Parts: structure tokens; C-alpha cells; sequence
């Protein structure tokens, strides 16, 4: 893995692929058990292949810049609910140059408030990639239970694509979470 | 674990709780990037533990059988479209000793039209459980990739509860569900 700054990633050969995926996120007030505080929901998706990742997909030569393509593409996973909002250049993180594919991958979190993560959630299933490309919408737990494993520990257990779990991680750090 | 006969697995006594869990699926002619079929969908869900499960939970003292337990549990978990069909004796497949202080745990598979399971699907955000207890539901990816890896042998590499990924692969087998 490589961290890139954003010029140099978009000066890059027009022979490299581009993909953009997105965090979305809202503060979560509630109380799991009456107990522990959920303090966000965030969504991850699970993948075609068995991996969780994020929404987003890859830039293509009809889209203007990253943010078109992103938004493109998380229309088609998520459904209508999307084209509340819009990710924006201000909503950017970081992008990443692995080895192998010829492939920079970009990260944005989006804030949004509750009722807009909900409605993301709750439509999603008519999306146009719901039961093909995508298998289902999943919340992380941001919580770690008493055991010290069960939660967000035993969530990045389970199998993830390319770099979202660097791209949650560094996420959740940037969130005061730990 | 060690597999129980189900009257052996009821008779066992008062300090013993019981847990219910339904595999539901559905018959599915939908092919992934128009050549990978899919055959059936299957749900999962991702629990407040960051583990992969089945639908259920915990018998109580109120209710008078296994499957009204089971089928009141799903309600709470899956929302108002778990009304439409419910889940009787003959869905019944194992009961097992589960991890956990005295637990029985009961594995029920129960075929549902595509119309009622996408009707789950789509009602399952507005359940009481969801966003606490479950975290979303997940379909079984049952296809092999090309590179012989993605697709069911990652799904199986995800962390599941208690012995869920042994009742998936049993009843994968039983059901006929691959090919
Ligand atoms: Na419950």
C-alpha cells in the first residue's frame, strides 16, 4: 500500500483506474441494551464476493471528475435516497495506491443527519444493484463488549476488500472513537 | 457440537434455556453479470457482535411451543413481513448443545417465494431489533468466482455465531442448494 496526495493521484497516466468509495455516517444517540452508546451509524456493504466494504465504484471516462463518478456509482448500489446528499471534493480523505491492479482508490466520509442514513438504509434494498452486486447493507459497531472482543473487535475479524479497513480505521481514529 | 434428537433436547431440564434459529430462503433465477446464477437467496445477519448469524432468539416462559417462540423472535428481528408465512415442525432440522450456559440451540430452514423474502429484505430496517441487537440482514453468496475464492469460500472465512456456518453448510447439502 502507498498513501498519494490527491494532485498527484489525478496526474496519474490516463491508463490507471480510478474508484471511489464512501463512508457515510450521522451521530446515533441511541443505547445498546439501554447500555452502551452507539454514538454513530456508518454504513459498509457486503460485497458479490463475501467481502465488506464501502459504496462507490469505478471512475469512467463518461464522468467529468471522482465526485460525478462517485455519486454515479452510489446511486446505482444505493437507490434514490442518495440523490439526497452529494459527496463532495470537501468530503475527501485520502486515496491509495496498492500494487497489482492498476487501480487508486479514494476515500470520502460523508456526514449526513440521522433521518438521511436511515432512509439510505431502508431503500436500499431497490437499488439497482441489491441482490447482484451487492448483498446487503451492515451498521459497525463502534462498541467493544465486556469481553473485550465482541463488537468492533470481532467486526474487523470478518473478511474486507482492498483498503476498507485502513480506510475505517484511520476513520475511526479521525472520529475520537480510539 | 453434539447433536441432539429433539425430544432428548426437550426433555432436558429448567436451568436450560433454548435458542430458535431459521434459514430462509427462496428460489432465485436471478444470474450475477448475466452468467453466475445465484439459484437461491439466503439470509444472514450481521449481529450486534460483529458475527454472522441466523434469525431467532430465546424461547421464554410465555410461549407454548419451540415455533411460536421462533416465529415471535423473528417478528422482533425481521419486522412485520416475518407475518406472512410461519415456521412450523416440519422446517425443523437440528438441535445441538450450544456455546453458551446451557443452551440448546434449535436450526429450522424454511422455504419462502422470492416475493416474501425480498418482502423481509426490504421491512427489515423498520424492526424493533434493528440498529441494536442486529446490525443487517446479508444474502449467502452460494457461486464460486472465477479465481476459484470470491463468493461462497470468503463468505464461509467471515466470523460467524456459535455453530451457524455448520447449520448453513449442512443445510446447503440437505436442501440440495448448490450444484
Ligand atoms: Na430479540
Amino acid at each position: 500500500a502507498r498513501r498519494l496526495e490527491l494532485g498527484e493521484a489525478l496526474a496519474l497516466g490516463s491508463g490507471w483506474r480510478h474508484v471511489c468509495h464512501a463512508l457515510l455516517y450521522a451521530p446515533d444517540p441511541g443505547m445498546l441494551a439501554g447500555r452502551i452508546p452507539l454514538r454513530y451509524a456508518i454504513l459498509m456493504q457486503m460485497r458479490f464476493d463475501g467481502r465488506l466494504g464501502f459504496p462507490g465504484g469505478f471512475v469512467d471516462t463518461q464522468d467529468r471528475s471522482l465526485e460525478d463518478g462517485l455519486n454515479r456509482e452510489l446511486r446505482e448500489e444505493l437507490g434514490e435516497a442518495a440523490a439526497a446528499f452529494r459527496v463532495e471534493r470537501t468530503d475527501y480523505r485520502s486515496s491509495h495506491v496498492g500494487s497489482g491492479p492498476r487501480v487508486v482508490a479514494h476515500f470520502y466520509a460523508k456526514r449526513l443527519t440521522l433521518e438521511e442514513l436511515l432512509a439510505v438504509e431502508a431503500g436500499a434494498t431497490r437499488a439497482k444493484d441489491h441482490g447482484l452486486e451487492v448483498l446487503g447493507l451492515v451498521r459497525v459497531p463502534l462498541y467493544t463488549l465486556r469481553d473485550g472482543v465482541g463488537g468492533l473487535p470481532t467486526f474487523l475479524e470478518n473478511s474486507f476488500i482492498g483498503s476498507a479497513r485502513e480506510q475505517l480505521l484511520e476513520a475511526l481514529q479521525d472520529l475520537g472513537l480510539l
